[PDB]
């Protein structure tokens, strides 16, 4: 799963996109996408 304050799904970011339990994935840019 992402992790808190961690990328969860940004472009180019192969890995989980799916955040924990109690955190959103948030983009907060188009590559960055922080999970909060
Ligand atoms: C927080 O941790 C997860 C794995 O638990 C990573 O996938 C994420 O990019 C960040 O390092």
């Amino acid at each position: 799963t992402a992790s808190h304050y961690g990328q969860c799904g940004g472009i180019g970011y192969s890995g989980p996109t799916v955040c924990a339990s109690g955190t959103t994935c948030q983009v907060l840019n188009p590559y960055y996408s922080q999970c909060l």
